[PDB]
């Protein structure tokens, strides 16, 4: 299921920064308003609920920069092409946020419940209103889809 | 994707009461010890999140007795072959519980985190360890499985 990642508190979007159909290894992940097919996504079941969160134009997924099995807080969300054990995530659609394998979460840099475009997103433990992700329809903005299959 | 609905307090797991490959209409859903194929399920996906849990031996599904939209506290759990919104549930593998559509959980009757063989299970609105299921393999009970697809 292709979706896009909306930041709930804000309405903006997942974003690869530059919104290139083929971004480069490493290219930050940014939250913009815009809406377009290079910033569709599709989760990649990999184990249950973990799995690769893929970035559909390009085919790279995400990845705390540098790989990282524990990243700490502040560790930059990056695109890169490979698949491995330390850029899994699970969609949690339950309580509306996106938890990577070592516990933390994806952030707005700084926490805003309105980051303006182009804020980088991050690695962070925090928990709260901020931080909360749905996952919904290319076609319509308001409508959740179930990214498990 | 077939699975058990397993208690995770006690690791009993749902039933028919009596273990029937064809239940009869609202016949009781129990907490058993035993695992069988009259024990397993399939969740079927309507909407995303929601959906019907079905038994896999005779195709009914879950209901609460009676088929309210708001199901008060201690309504019985059954199965029963009707399909409509009144049977719809979300299976939460990340809070680890099963919501039905009007916002109660399926609980064991009395809250009892250690319930004997054939304790009834009900709906109440209540949250704690003693209503937390979780979905596994038949084939290895403590392998969690996405109930998704
Ligand atoms: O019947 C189910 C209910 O049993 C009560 O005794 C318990 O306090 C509730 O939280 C709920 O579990
Ligand atoms: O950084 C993200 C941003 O990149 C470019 O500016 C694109 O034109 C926008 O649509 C958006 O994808
Ligand atoms: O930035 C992400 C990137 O970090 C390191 O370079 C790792 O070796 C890659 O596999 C990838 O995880
Ligand atoms: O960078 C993310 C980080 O931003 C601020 O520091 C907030 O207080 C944290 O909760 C977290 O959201
Ligand atoms: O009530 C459930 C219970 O019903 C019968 O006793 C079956 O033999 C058990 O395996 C179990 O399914
Ligand atoms: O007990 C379950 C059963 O309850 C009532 O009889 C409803 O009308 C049926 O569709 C079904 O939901």
């Amino acid at each position: 299921t292709t979706f896009l990642i909306k930041h709930k508190a804000s309405g903006k979007f997942l974003h690869p920064y530059g919104g290139s159909s083929n971004p480069a290894n490493n290219t930050k992940l940014v939250l913009h308003s815009d809406i377009h097919e290079r910033m569709y996504f599709q989760f990649d079941v990999v184990d249950e609920r973990w799995g690769y969160i893929k970035h559909v134009a390009s085919g790279k997924i995400v990845h705390p920069y540098g790989g990282q099995a524990n990243p700490p807080n502040e560790t930059n969300m990056v695109l890169h092409q490979d698949r491995h054990d330390r850029a899994l995530f699970a969609m949690d659609f339950f309580n509306d946020n996106i938890m990577h394998k070592g516990g933390k979460y994806i952030h707005p840099k700084g926490g805003s419940p309105n980051p303006p475009n182009n804020t980088e997103t991050v690695i962070h433990g925090d928990k709260h209103a901020a931080m909360e992700f749905i996952f919904v329809s290319p076609k319509n903005k308001d409508k959740r889809v179930l990214v498990y299959a």
